[PDB]
């Protein structure tokens, strides 16, 4: 199913996911289309932080849900 | 200066801080008008979440600039 | 009538209410208030967490009443 | 190490636990100590409520903290 991450930024994209994917599978999809490690990614959505071990289905993200992306940088 | 700090789901701060405040003492500032407390708080500029040691000015962070705050529970 | 809702970190809202209003109610003018999405709101009179479809009135809460409110975030 | 569980109706219980102690222990002891079943059982520190899995330590609960005890049961 389709999922969006949206960055701080403005730009959105497009996913690709199942309802069991974890937090961490996710982040390795948007390392694929956008080549941000996922320990520099952090997901967001209604507001919190998202775990890397928590499924989509855990925080109910459903289709064409909008995650936000911010990047976790160090020095920067 | 008054800087503003919004969340993800539509509440907006306003907060008064100096250039030479760190981003710990903006945190701090949080909890003393939101309650919300420090560890639970990930602040966002620029596309990024900001890290406790640095100050405004080092983000060039302005007057009436706006940040994002999203939260982190975990161990928090 | 007024009521307040306090946070378990020393913040409070106050609210303009009905007797007959639901608890959902209530959670949508916290909702617009202060951002919470309601799915994460639990609220707490007597000591006890409250139960969507009951109104105000089925647990005697009166004008200048005081409930708590706590977050319970899916997944954490 | 001694902690304090408070309900929010003002009754306060003292307990003896370790860092090493999870949640799920501390409720343990809170049904021996004073017959409330676990499942009706929050238990909120610093505003969040506590991961049933995790421990003292993971939440850098020290000694002489008060946790907050808020019961969940339908029907009233």
């Amino acid at each position: 199913m389709q999922i969006f991450v949206k960055t701080l930024t403005g730009k959105t994209i497009t996913l690709e996911v199942e309802p069991s994917d974890t937090i961490e599978n996710v982040k390795a999809k948007i390392q694929d289309k956008e080549g941000i490690p996922p320990d520099q990614q952090r997901l967001i959505f209604a507001g919190k932080q998202l775990e890397d071990g928590r499924t989509l289905s855990d925080y109910n993200i459903q289709k064409e849900s909008t995650l936000h992306l911010v990047l976790r940088l160090r020095g920067g």
